[PDB]
C-alpha cells in the first residue's frame, strides 16, 4: 500500500462546515429540510500513481456522497454529478454508485456506520467497502487521465476521515 494520511484542505472546504483542529472531521454548523444544496470538502493531496485505501465514519449522517475528484470538478460539486467525481452516496434507503449523473443501486448491509475506500490508481480501480463486515460493495473500473483528490460530502450530521491506513486484511 501507498497510502499516506491527508486531512481536509480549508481552501476547497465549504464555509458552513465546521471542521476540527487536525482537519479529520467536518460537521454541518420530524420534518427535515429537502433543499438539495450539499457541504462538501476535499482532501489536501493529490494521487497519480500507487495503491491507497482510507476510511470514512459516517456515524449518524443519513445523506453523504464519499469518493474522489479531478481537480477540473468545480468547488462543492463532488456528487458524481460530473464527468470529474466518482462517489458512493446514501440518501436515507437509497445507497447508490455515482459518476457523470449515472447511478447503480448498490446492495448495502443494514446499518452502515464506516465506509472504506481503495483506490489503485495503478490497476484503473476505485473500489468501495464495508469493513465492518468484511466485504466488497462496489468496484469502477476507470483508467484516470487526470490526478486525483479525495472528496468527502455531508447534508446532514458529520464524518471523520481516517487516513495512513495499511489496507486491512479483507483486501
Amino acid at each position: 500500500m501507498n497510502s499516506q494520511p491527508f486531512k481536509l484542505d480549508p481552501k476547497m472546504t465549504h464555509k458552513k462546515l465546521k471542521i476540527s483542529n487536525d482537519g479529520l472531521q467536518m460537521e454541518k454548523d420530524p420534518e427535515r429540510f429537502s433543499g438539495t444544496g450539499c457541504y462538501g470538502a476535499a482532501g489536501n493531496i493529490f494521487i497519480d500513481s500507487g495503491c491507497h485505501y482510507w476510511e470514512v465514519v459516517m456515524g449518524s449522517s443519513t445523506w453523504y456522497a464519499i469518493g474522489i475528484a479531478y481537480k477540473s470538478a468545480p468547488k462543492n460539486e463532488w456528487i458524481g454529478k460530473n464527468a470529474s467525481s466518482w462517489v458512493f452516496s446514501r440518501c436515507n434507503s437509497n445507497f447508490v454508485v455515482r459518476h457523470n449523473n449515472k447511478e447503480m443501486l448498490v446492495d448495502v448491509p443494514p446499518h452502515l456506520k464506516r465506509l472504506g475506500v481503495l483506490l489503485d490508481y495503478d490497476n484503473n480501480m476505485l473500489s468501495f467497502y464495508d469493513p465492518a463486515n468484511s466485504l466488497h460493495l462496489h468496484t469502477f473500473d476507470v483508467t484516470f487521465i487526470l490526478p486525483v483528490c479525495p472528496t468527502f460530502t455531508i447534508w446532514n450530521k458529520s464524518l471523520m476521515i481516517l487516513s495512513g491506513l495499511p489496507a486491512p486484511d479483507f483486501i
